[PDB]
């Protein structure tokens, strides 16, 4: 799909066994989640956005797809706002921007 | 031009007769400059980001061409750690996301 800027680029996401509204962000370096309590091995991290850093737990290889389709990779979880796509898996899905 | 994602979308700017480097965000609102002297009347506005708010200056009407193309649109000034062209400006070139 070409999806216009106009609005907030969100799109349905499916992880973890839940559907969840995401923005697409080619200003993340990385995926961040809302807290969800995902099972698995993880790691702690801090991660710095515009107004400083905040802690967050971090799992490998989670199976996401994102408008019907697959992706897998690192997804980090805490406490933002809004869920987060970031470049590690829009590269997955083979997500350009285009002017 | 069509940008991918492997690497930050880094592109170059010209503002107030200078070159920088931003990077085009489609997870941004608004447009944020690390901080520089710009020309007219600014307001004093906060904005949020993960790891909370800050205060920015609030320039209105500021010609911006990004990558030979160009903008006029608000253009906030703050503490950031990479100059960020938002969907306000990004709406006016034309950018969409495809895949
Ligand atoms: C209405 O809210 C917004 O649109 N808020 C903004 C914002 O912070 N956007 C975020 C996504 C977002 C939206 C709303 C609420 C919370 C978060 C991003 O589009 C841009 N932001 C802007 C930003 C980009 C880079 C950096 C940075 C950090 C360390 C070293 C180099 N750069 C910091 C902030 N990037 C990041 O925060 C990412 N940071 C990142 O990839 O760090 C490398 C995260 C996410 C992985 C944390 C703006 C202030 C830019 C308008």
């Amino acid at each position: 799909p070409q999806i216009t800027l106009w609005k907030r680029p969100l799109v349905t996401i499916r992880i973890g066994g839940q559907l969840k509204e995401a923005l697409l962000d080619t200003g993340a370096d990385d995926t961040v989640l809302e807290e969800m309590n995902l099972p698995g091995k993880w790691k702690p991290k801090m991660i710095g956005g515009i107004g400083g850093f905040i802690k967050v737990r971090q799992y490998d290889q989670i199976p996401v797809e994102i408008c019907g389709h697959k992706a897998i990779g690192t997804v980090l979880v805490g406490p933002t706002p809004v869920n987060i796509i970031g470049r590690n898996l829009l590269t997955q899905i083979g997500c350009t921007l285009n002017f």
